Order: C-alpha cells, then structure tokens, then sequence
C-alpha cells in the first residue's frame, strides 16, 4: 500500500485467500468489507493518525460509523487481485466521509465502490458532539479540497432514508452472539460482524441463486461482547430486502438496512 | 508464495492486518491458523492439486484433519511480516502429515511451529480408509523422502493422548452456531472455527493475563451449518493448562477434544 502522488488518497492490492471465499468460489461481502476497513486503517497510519487527531485524544473523542454503503459489480475469485483506492472528506460539522473504489488489478476495470459516514463521539459518555473548527483544520490537509465522490449521481442509493421493519418479519435468525474473533483490538464488535448478522436472516435459496449487488447499513447503537442479537428480514420487491438487527431481550435497535440481489 | 529450490516445500509471507489482531495488539491464534491453512492450500495448488489427487477424485476420496497441534513463541503485531514454510509427508497407510515453521521475516527467528494429521475419507459415506499404494506413490513425488519434522523431539506434546472431559465442566460457553463467514467454499464449517469455539470457554481473565503457547485439537466429527455446539473447559494445572471438549448441544455427541497451555505475560 501507498499514498498516491498528490498524497490525498491511498491505494493497496490484495490477493484473495482460500479461506476468504464462499460457496460460489468468490470473496464474501464480509471479506470485501474487511479489505475496505484494512485499506482505511493503512491510509490513517500513512498520514500520522492512530483515526483520532491530537485534539481528539485530549478531548476523549472518536470517529464512529453511522452508515456503510457498498455496491459490488463483480466478486473476485481465490487468487485474484483486488486494487482498492480510498480517501476521506470533511462534511462540515456533521462529520466525515470515507469513500472507496474497487478495481480488478489485472484489467483496471471498476468492480465495486463504497461510501461511509462517520460521526464524532465522546468515547466515555457515548454522546455525539458535532465537529469543531480545530478538528476540521487537522483533517483537511489530508483530504481533497474539491468534492470527490464514489457515488456522485444526484439521488443515489447511498443517501436513501431506511424505514423500520414492522413485526412480524418474513425471515429471522435469532440468538446471534459475537465470539473473540469478532472483536477488534479495543474489544469492540467489528463493524463487519454486523454485516454478517444482517445477512444471516437471508434464506439460503436466495444466497444460492442470487449475488449481493448493494448493501446499505445504518449503525444506531453498539452491540457489546455479552449482548445477543436477533436478525430480521422482509422481502420488499432483482430481489430487495429490508433488515433489522435488535437486541434479543428488550428488542433495542442496533442496526437497520436494505439489500439488493441480482439473479445469477 | 513459492515452492523452495528443491520443490519439496513451500514458503509465503504475510503482513499482519488491522482486523487480524486481538486485545493484546497481536494476531489471534485463529488468524495464525487461517494463515497455515492458506499456505497449505497454495502449496497444493503450486504442485497440481485441487488436495485430492487424480485417483482420489475417481474414487470420491478426500483428506480430512484428524489432529492439529500449534506452538507459538511470539505473536506478530499489526504491520509485522510472518514467513511460513510448509511441507507434507506420507505416514504409510495411516494417512498424511502437514508441517509448518513460522518465522519473523525481519529477524529470521523461529516464532512458531505446527503439525497436523490427515486421514482418508470417502466424501459421501464418511467412512475412513487406509491409504492405498496408488495414492501413496502420487503424493510421494511432492514430499521429502528423508523424515523432516517440525516436532522432532521424543516425548513431544504433538503426539500426546487427550482424555475425555468429565461432567461437570469448570467453565462453558453454550449455544455456539456457525454463520456463513464460518463456512468454506464447499459449505463445510472451516477447521479454524472449531479452534475459536474451544477458546470461547476459556475465561476472559486468563485471556487478559496469559498468552496461548500450545493448542492440540482432535477432530472426531464434523459440525454441520445447522448444528449447535457447547464448548467445555476444565483447568488441569506459572503456566495454566486446560482440558477441552466440543459436543453437539442436543444429544451431547463429541465433535472435538483438546488441550491448551498458557504462559503468564
Ligand atoms: C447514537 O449514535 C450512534 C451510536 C453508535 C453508532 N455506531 C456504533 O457504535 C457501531 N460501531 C452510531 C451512532
Ligand atoms: C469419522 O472420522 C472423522 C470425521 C471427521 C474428521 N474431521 C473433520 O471433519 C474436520 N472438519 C476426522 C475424522
């Protein structure tokens, strides 16, 4: 991996691993999501971050994912090389955005794209704080000044309002728990595990006959390592689904999302 | 990755990823186990396998893991480079063995080692069988002829008989289920998931104060994607030792037994 010539974005190549592929001999969407997360971390390290700034560590402030949107046109097989380009952008006082472009390293064609919204939070009180002027200045020297969007189109899937699934759900997977492998270096559940949990309630026949083209996921609350999750799905339609992750006990919402699947 | 000069072993380098590390800022034993599996698959591909031979595919035969033994002296941090060397060896009609040596690519020092026993099974009936002469000749051209052991020592930990945990277990983690990420390309539960399930019943205080040095795991039966597992652990012991058992949640059918050795940080 390396920052590009202008130093305002970062590229990295990954050779797809044997254990990273699913039943259709291609990388799972969870493998793709882990690769996006890895190239984002490597971009942060290359420009001097932990992605907390100096002001943020003094104030006990962190960036948290509010939304993840991923569109995949082609999944890579075991042995294939995926090139990922990533960059960040300030969105005023609302927060920050991280975007990705996925390419087949051999042909140079675009095989996918992703966008994510991040909000500022106090790590102890868990209260959202709105971006301050001091923090914005520290982040802007690493971001392109003119807008650079992975999803530019006016009225695109990435900025759609997602509704709350109504009981009863058409499909469900109950009693989902994280294990130690699902936790990051700070003992928090990895954001990619929530994507896996959402997809657990899609029936196996859809997975066997369709490929996932689009996934939009809102993050409302964290799931703790001792929490239990229920995954709910309803067909809204290509096949489209509405999703809800909630705590098994009280029914507290942790995530809501939508998926779009194409017939193979 | 590449086969070595003599073509009888395979080497590969891996840079440790941000999502591959645990609470200690080092690679989890599950990340290590996935890397061993990846370098084993790349070794098989480099010499023409897919690791069924031509005779095995004709007779609906597969290699299945009977035992996995891993010893780690040092865990790599995010950004570190781990070099893994792997090779195979015939063990007569009992089966085959795959061995690994893990090194720090920068210093060249040995940071870990692993050995695994594989038995032949008919894919459909699930019946184990001894290795035939025709199969033996087909993989001996890819194996060193003189013995080459990652665990050469006489009374080494890798060949120890593991007992069956007696109820009640000291610790337990109940209702463990695989998700789609835990399944391989053939929709079978990945062998590394069983290692994670065994470790789920170790208390968090041991994980917070000790590092895993050794893990020996016997594979008795396969867990299906719609099966539920219970993970059981009892302390048997500076060092901490545990006895482990994975069994199906319903009938209590054994799927795995194992032992772990942990050293104080
Ligand atoms: C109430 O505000 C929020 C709280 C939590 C999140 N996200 C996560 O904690 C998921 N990693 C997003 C917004
Ligand atoms: C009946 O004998 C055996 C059955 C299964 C295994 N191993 C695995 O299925 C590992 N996933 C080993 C021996």
């Amino acid at each position: 991996g390396s920052l590009t010539e202008d130093g305002l974005s970062y590229k990295e190549k990954f050779v797809v691993r044997s254990y990273e592929v699913g039943s259709n001999k291609t990388a799972t969407v969870e493998t793709i999501a882990n690769l996006l997360q890895e190239v984002g971390c490597n971009h942060a390290q290359s420009v001097g971050f932990s992605a907390t700034t100096t002001t943020m560590r003094k104030l006990h402030l962190i960036w948290v994912t509010a939304r993840m949107h991923i569109e995949i046109y082609k999944y890579p097989a075991w042995g294939d090389v995926v090139e990922i380009e990533t960059w960040c952008q300030s969105e005023g006082r609302i927060g920050t955005r991280r975007d990705w472009i996925l390419k087949d390293s051999v042909t140079g064609e675009v095989t996918g794209r992703a966008t994510s919204k991040w909000v500022m939070m106090n790590q102890d009180t868990r209260r959202l704080q709105k971006v301050s002027d001091d923090v914005r200045d520290e982040y802007l020297v690493f971001c392109p000044q003119e807008p650079r969007l992975a999803f530019p189109e006016e009225n695109n899937r990435s900025l759609k309002k997602i509704p709350k699934l109504e009981d009863p759900a058409q499909y469900s997977m109950i009693g989902l728990k994280p294990r130690r492998a699902d936790l990051d270096m700070n003992q928090h559940v990895n954001n990619v595990t929530y994507i896996g949990w959402v997809l657990e309630s899609i029936p196996q026949e859809i997975v066997d006959t369709h490929e996932l083209q689009v996934i939009t996921l809102d993050y409302r609350r964290e799931c703790q390592q001792d929490d239990v999750v229920d995954s709910l799905t309803t067909t809204t339609s290509d096949s489209q689904f509405l999703h809800l992750l909630r705590l098994s006990g009280d029914g507290q919402e942790i995530n809501r999302g939508t998926t779009l699947w194409r017939k193979k």
